[PDB]
């Protein structure tokens, strides 16, 4: 169900609520209100963690799931070249 | 079936409709009437998806239907050729 999926899910749904927290304190930006490259650096580089777990995510969700829509390795390449 | 394989190639026959209505829109532009590069260039790379689209269509027909014409590997080479 649900909650047995987000129990394989453990280590990707907290990853992904923690780096949209990270991304909150980086609206306030954490600190004195200045932008620079590093800042926009760990702004980007938080965002692959999400999309290899959401691509993590759908991996369980299809083998939850049916398997209707068939073909994920392409959905896994696309996943990082969204990146 | 008709209906069965279509639900087997549901990621495949909605991206070619949705290239075809890309096409379309280009047809119009989608835009004011000027011509470029980038232009042709989404006006081609917007092909090699319903190319290999109906490369996997095919490859399901040929799994749905008999196997009277052998050798689809390199039908699958000719279709990338042909982009
Ligand atoms: C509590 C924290 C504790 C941390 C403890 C460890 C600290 C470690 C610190 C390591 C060093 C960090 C340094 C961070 C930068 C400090 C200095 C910032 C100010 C200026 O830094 C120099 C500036 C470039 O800033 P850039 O920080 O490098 O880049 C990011 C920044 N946004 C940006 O877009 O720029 O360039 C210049 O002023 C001269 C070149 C200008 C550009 C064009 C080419 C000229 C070429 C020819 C030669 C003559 C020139
Ligand atoms: C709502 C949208 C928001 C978008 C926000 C992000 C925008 C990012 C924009 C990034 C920059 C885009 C730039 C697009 C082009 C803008 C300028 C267009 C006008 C002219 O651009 C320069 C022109 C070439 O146009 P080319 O756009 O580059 O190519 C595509 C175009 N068709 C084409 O067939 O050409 O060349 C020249 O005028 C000089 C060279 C002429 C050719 C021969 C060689 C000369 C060699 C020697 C040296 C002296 C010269």
């Amino acid at each position: 169900e649900l909650f047995t999926n987000n129990a394989l899910n453990l280590v990707i749904i907290f990853g992904s609520c923690a780096a949209l927290i990270l991304m909150s304190f980086w609206f306030r930006r954490g600190n004195r209100k200045r932008k620079g490259f590093l800042f926009h650096a760990v702004q980007f580089l938080i965002y692959t963690i999400i999309i290899s777990a959401v691509g993590s995510i759908i991996n369980y969700v299809i083998e939850n799931y049916k398997l209707k829509f068939i073909t994920p390795g392409v959905i896994d390449f696309i996943c990082t070249s969204l990146i």
